[PDB]
């Protein structure tokens, strides 16, 4: 699993999720 956003690799798919969800943010 990988945030495409950016690139940065992820072991688990829930970890992904949290860190999408910072990529939701405006800033
Ligand atoms: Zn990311």
């Amino acid at each position: 699993y990988s945030c495409n956003v950016c690139g940065k690799a992820f072991v688990l798919s829930r970890h992904l999720n949290r860190h999408l969800r910072v990529h939701r943010r405006a800033t």
